[PDB]
């Protein structure tokens, strides 16, 4: 089995996996539309309660199945649980990266070509103060690219040169990937985190001088960081914050136990899983948290920044940054450097969660990592085109998968490694070769408040928040796909008995 050359290799691998477009675009919508700080406790809570004993669960099972061979859910729930509904619920560790790919590399693909265009100045010219008048032409600029609808059809007419950088955007996914773990993956975040990090904080800093008659950056910060306990009887904030922990660390979507399959069965997962959630949260609450909304409020006003933030997921990020940083000199330059940004962090992450459907083909139906790569890309391009050409088909693909599955599956996987496996079984191996050892209030954690905190959230969910007719179009075709990833399961278990 190919494994992590290095300590820090497989560091900053994992926190490329978790530290993307979550970061910088989904943190900062979140934050700003819960009340700021109102936001942030509950955030911390479920990082503590959630966040934290989850990924070490994750790394534990990954590596413990890469041992025996096993990169992902559908066999290794197996071998935890000697069962034919573990391989069932296990494709969920399949399907959930498989449709956020579906999606997340979309997203990603819209990045490249921001920079690109950002980069050569083919860019929306504003009047040279009338808001209305600056942000339009910014957000027709994101309207044509990937081409909202006009009318009534829910039908997408992205641009050409969308297509095609979606098409170079799977090329770079692949190229990277098809060298594998240590030349490939490994490789890739030794160059993409160091470059990351530093655009990150040259934005905040830029970001920092930013002064307008409605404000400062650091009005933006005392937004973002001051309490509101008021708003913590709510509910909704928990279950938005306990989402964005699962959706920033890559909880439940089977991505941090593939590529923890690789690490070899004596090393730590203890220090490096600790200090890989850690690296995230520094990048989303100090970075991510301090580009976006602490702009929008200088330049905006509180008010204002929370209303955009409201309007939608992509009109900060695509549409009111840029707008913002081409009423500075250099401005658009400075849209190059977040949209480079943000491709690398997308970049990081898409091939974390390409890689678990690659480990199923490799480990379980014997492909070689070419054919795996390729075919893998082959199912995420083709089934990219309902993203692309159908409307809000990208947000019922995030809902059941990128929002609903990550929780369910969360849960479950807890529940498979913490109550069948043997909760001192499941301690055993997540200590087991330990540079630190996890503090043992997380052991009581583990088997009894975090399934708990889980299984209430998803109660409420259920019955206090359960559209147009287009929407079937994309869960029958997801359920398609898991239906298609349960063949899989099935002939990989019949190679295994010939
Ligand atoms: C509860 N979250 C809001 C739904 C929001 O989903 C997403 C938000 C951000 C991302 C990103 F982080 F960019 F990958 C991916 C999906 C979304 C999806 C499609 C359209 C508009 C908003
Ligand atoms: C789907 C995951 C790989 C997403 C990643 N953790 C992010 O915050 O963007
Ligand atoms: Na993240
Ligand atoms: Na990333």
């Amino acid at each position: 089995r190919e494994h992590w050359a290095t300590r820090l290799g497989l560091i900053l691998a994992m926190a490329g996996n978790a530290v993307g477009l979550g970061n910088f675009l989904r943190f900062p919508v979140q934050a700003a539309e819960n009340g700021g700080g109102a936001f942030m406790i509950p955030y911390i809570i479920a990082f503590l309660l959630v966040g934290i004993p989850l990924m070490w669960i994750e790394w534990a099972m990954g590596r413990y199945g890469g041992a025996q061979g096993h990169g992902t859910t559908p066999a290794i729930f197996y071998l935890l649980w000697r069962n034919r509904f573990a391989k069932i619920l296990g494709v969920f560790g399949l399907w959930i990266p498989l449709v956020v790919a579906i999606y997340y590399v979309y997203i990603e693909s819209w990045t490249l070509g921001f920079a690109i265009k950002f980069l050569v100045g083919l860019v929306p010219e504003p009047p040279p103060t009338d808001p209305d008048s600056i942000l339009r032409p910014f957000k027709e600029f994101l309207y044509s690219y990937i081409g909202v609808p006009k009318g009534d059809e829910p039908i997408l007419k992205p641009s050409l040169f969308a297509y095609i950088v979606f098409l170079i955007t799977m090329f770079i996914n692949v190229s990277i990937l098809i060298r594998g773990i240590s030349k490939g993956i490994e490789r890739f975040a030794k160059i993409a985190m160091p470059t990351l990090f530093i655009l990150a904080v040259f934005l905040v800093i830029r970001v920092f001088l930013l002064e307008t008659p409605n404000g400062t950056a650091a009005d933006g910060l005392n937004f973002l960081w001051t309490p509101d306990f008021e708003k913590l009887k709510d509910p909704g904030v928990w279950i938005a914050a306990v989402g964005q922990i699962f959706f920033t660390l890559s909880l439940g979507f089977g991505a941090i136990i593939t590529y923890a399959s690789y690490v070899r069965k004596d090393q730590d997962i203890v220090l490096s899983g600790l200090t890989a959630a850690t690296l995230n949260e520094k990048a989303e609450v100090i970075l991510g948290g301090s580009i976006s909304i602490p702009a929008a409020v200088a330049f905006f006003g509180v008010a204002n920044a929370v209303a955009i933030a409201k309007a939608g997921a992509f009109n900060l990020g695509f549409i009111t940054l840029p707008a913002i940083f081409s009423q500075t000199a250099g401005g658009t330059f400075l849209g190059f450097l977040w949209f480079f940004l943000l491709f690398f962090a997308g970049l990081t992450s898409s091939i974390a969660i390409m890689q678990p459907m690659i480990a199923f083909l490799e480990d379980e139906l014997k492909l070689s990592r070419k054919h795996a790569v390729l075919w893998t890309a082959a199912i995420v391009f083709f089934s990219a085109h309902l993203v692309m050409f159908l409307n809000k088909s990208l947000d019922e693909m995030d809902f059941w998968a990128g929002t609903i599955g990550v929780v369910f599956f969360g849960l479950t996987e807890l529940i498979i490694f913490f109550w069948i496996f043997g909760a001192d079984k499941a301690w055993e191996e997540i200590n087991r070769g330990g540079i630190i050892k996890v503090p043992r209030i997380y052991y009581y954690v583990m088997r009894y408040i975090t399934p708990a905190f889980l299984a209430v959230l998803l109660v409420v969910w259920a019955r206090e928040y359960i559209t147009h007719w287009t929407v079937w179009i994309t869960r029958f075709y997801i359920i398609g796909l898991f239906l298609f990833l349960t063949f899989l399961v099935f002939l990989a278990e019949r190679r295994r008995n010939h």
